[PDB]
């Protein structure tokens, strides 16, 4: 390990980590450097398994994993104070959370050129995991798992694909929470979601069946008919323009808008992640002309308020805890360019997944939210019968033991060799904040390779 | 008022009441005493209206609405204590709680004959109101509005008509809450609620579509196919048979996932409500008894525990002025359900009745995550009564402390008839959100835009 990384004394909490965690950055292609917050396993982190967690965007932190998702403490609203986390995945593994592609919160790249796309972004990580690897070489022989969230179902598996062509990394296998795994599967299950879970109505239902649909086949994915169109720019502002929160249909939206797009002081702060939608001929606002007008544009993921954790690492004393080059920029979850910037490849995640499911080597476990609607468990789940693989498991429940208020069901799981799809009934897209025992049971089965 | 039926002191509350309480009973047809739990108006009650809550079931008690979920004060675990609920209904209505019919709750008959129907239920109702104001005659020019909950969705309707026809009543509005309006309309939404919740799968989905659907129309209330019905009886163990909370996808299901046993005391929890056009099936059937076991019905998922332990209390029990010959408390009746004929199959002529006078305000309001009485099978039901739409469907709001203005669920309004979600909420809507219930039970009742 670099004795160099290591945090000593972390801000924010009142009594010490037991355990080491380090911070600093792995170099990556080009004049990429991308940071990296390493901790520890609570427990035998010389045995225990190295899980890599990525979040998505494309652009934002996965340190926001880390401080709000399952680290080992979490932000507080005072955006001062830390507090431990009793369903920390870092309790039985050793956890690299890593910020990328670089400009992503504290990483960078010398030229400061952050315009990327995803085979770069999987070969950037790649070699940033060749680094993790020669900095901490005691870990090369621990069994590794991919994991990440949101756009990282894309980011994982093309990242997995370099990994098993690696037969120096000990891969074991991935999981993906509420992944974007088929842009199509996605929006046209979505359109389906928002009808079911009462957003729509039987007028605005009928028309799109009308406009849309064709056989008991509808396309709401790249569909150019006129009134269908009309029909799926209405879907799209009631879903995310009109003050639901996209991530949880039950909560509430943190700052909620009637809008596309709103202000915080003087900063225009958007907070559509470009990932929904992509092939309809929709009217959108000019992103495009948002860096011409000169006023400060931020990018926050959507009904999210990033204060605490943006207050709490923009801390001169933490940036310097935690190894941040003083030159940096300010940190923000979520970086706007490379979001505007970044260039989508992949039409889905299919081939990647044929690839990884054909060596029999590889864990692989999908799960999602039940009651998001960024990434709602439907497309996943047909994405994973679309795989058309051998089934293992008939689709039942799984439990999860509350502080004893009995076993109860914590969603559903499909088993097929080597893949399995799995709900958490009552989690949006966050799946640790929303279900954070549940997150940490299902981690811990998968891990161990344990039936859910 | 009736003096004598007071509530004086009401034990489990830290500081007294400032408004008048009154508990008793109302007489109706044969051998029948409903009791009757009236609150007043925490806010110039003289002038407010009469408001009528019933729960369901059938066979369940309406103490339920009022401990559980919008009565003035409800009951904490303990089963003792009882707290002022600050989105109480009665803080804008003179609220009258009836435990209804005879044999629920604290309601009887001298005969105790509690085999009852549809038809007979309006009518012990309906001479329970006219009690009421025979006890309260300073209430009778104020607006009586019939509001309940569930299978009071039947319950409601019915005895509106009958309250439309007394002239001396002032009916001015209904609000049906969760409520079964139509088994038909509530069986096929239910199935296509439990895939897009994802309950079923596709494997499962695709053999329902096989089987119970021809050209783009599907039948899952009364399909004759074999296997179309072999794919609706596993739909229907899923649904409510299976660890989920029927009343709330979302929430645990109180006791955990394995018949609570008590001793003595076998638990059943199915009231019977949901595809009853299927092969006969039921519950207790399976239920092995001992001799002198009793069997006891709950609703599905949920705990009676503190509501029955400080409803049998001694103490409370007279405060409550009931008779010490009654029968214990229990939220639920089994033989009232078990003996229930369900006569109406669907609630469209008496909304239509009502509607036809264009002169009661009506809503009905679901929690969008009960599957119950899930809230598309009355969107539905309310669509299929084709009346003029007065406002597009549209998000509704509630203002909150800690969220600031949040959308509440959705509305969609007709001439005289508005069909309201509350997002979030389950079958027990107070309960559940108590702001956003209190919020729409005020913008109806002030008929202001919800
Ligand atoms: C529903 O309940 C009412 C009341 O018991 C039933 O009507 C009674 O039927 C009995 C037997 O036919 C008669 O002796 C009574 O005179 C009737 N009472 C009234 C007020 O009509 C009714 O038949 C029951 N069942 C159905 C299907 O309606
Ligand atoms: C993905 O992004 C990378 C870098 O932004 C692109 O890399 C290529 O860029 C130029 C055009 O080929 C060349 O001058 C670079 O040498 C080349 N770099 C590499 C590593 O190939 C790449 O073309 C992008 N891919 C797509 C499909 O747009
Ligand atoms: C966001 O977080 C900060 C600190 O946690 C808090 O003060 C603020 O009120 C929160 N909500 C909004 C809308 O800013
Ligand atoms: C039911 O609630 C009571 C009191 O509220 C509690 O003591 C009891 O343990 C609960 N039982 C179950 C099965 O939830």
């Amino acid at each position: 390990a670099p004795d160099q990384d290591e945090i000593q004394r972390l801000p924010g909490l009142a009594k010490q980590p037991s355990f080491r965690q380090y911070s600093g950055y792995l170099k990556s292609s080009g004049s990429k450097h991308l940071h990296y917050w390493f901790v520890e396993s609570q427990k035998d982190p010389e045995n225990s398994p190295v899980v890599l967690w990525l979040n998505g965007g494309p652009g934002c932190s996965s340190l926001d994993g880390l401080l709000t998702e399952h680290g080992p403490f979490l932000v507080q609203p005072d955006g001062v104070t830390l507090e431990y986390n009793p369903y920390s995945w870092n309790l039985i593994a050793n956890v690299l959370y890593l910020e990328s592609p670089a400009g992503v919160g504290f990483s960078y790249s010398d030229d400061k050129f952050y315009a990327t796309n995803d085979t770069e972004v999987a070969q950037s990580n790649f070699e940033a995991l060749q680094d993790f690897f020669r900095l901490f070489p005691e870990y090369k022989n621990n069994k590794l798992f991919l994991t990440g969230e949101s756009y990282a179902g894309i980011y994982i598996p093309t990242l997995a694909v370099l990994v098993m062509q690696d037969p120096s990394m000990n891969l074991q296998g991935l999981a993906v929470g509420n992944g974007l795994s088929s842009y199509e599967q996605n929006d046209n299950s979505l359109v389906y979601f928002a009808y079911y879970h009462g957003l729509l109505g039987n007028r605005l239902w009928s028309s799109l069946q009308t406009h849309c649909c064709s056989q008991n086949k509808c396309n709401f994915y790249d569909n150019k008919d006129l009134e269908c169109v009309t029909n799926l720019q209405e879907v799209a502002r009631i879903v995310g323009n009109s003050g639901l929160n996209i991530y949880n249909l039950y909560a509430p939206c943190a700052g909620g808008v009637p809008s596309h797009f709103r202000y915080e002081k003087d900063t225009v702060v958007v907070q559509d992640l470009g990932n929904i939608f992509t092939r309809l001929p929709l009217k959108r606002m000019w992103h495009q002309a948002l860096l011409r007008s000169g006023d400060k544009v931020r990018m926050d993921p959507p009904c999210t308020n990033t204060t605490a954790a943006s207050t709490y690492l923009n801390n001169p004393y933490v940036r310097k805890a935690l190894n941040i080059p003083e030159q940096l920029p300010q940190w923000d979850m979520c970086n706007f360019l490379v979001n505007l910037q970044y260039r989508r490849l992949y039409r889905s995640m299919n081939s990647q997944y044929l690839k990884l499911l054909s060596s029999q080597k590889y864990q692989i476990l999908l799960y999602n939210g039940d009651v998001d609607m960024a990434c709602n468990f439907m497309g996943d789940e047909w994405f994973v019968d679309s795989l058309n693989q051998k089934m293992e498991v008939q689709r039942r429940p799984w439990l999860v033991k509350y502080g004893d208020s009995g076993e109860q069901i914590a969603g559903f799981v499909k088993e097929f060799s080597h893949i399995a799809f799995l709900t958490i009934k009552g989690a949006g897209h966050m799946v640790p904040t929303d279900k954070p025992l549940a997150a940490f049971t299902m981690f811990s089965r998968f891990l161990n390779k344990q039936p859910y």
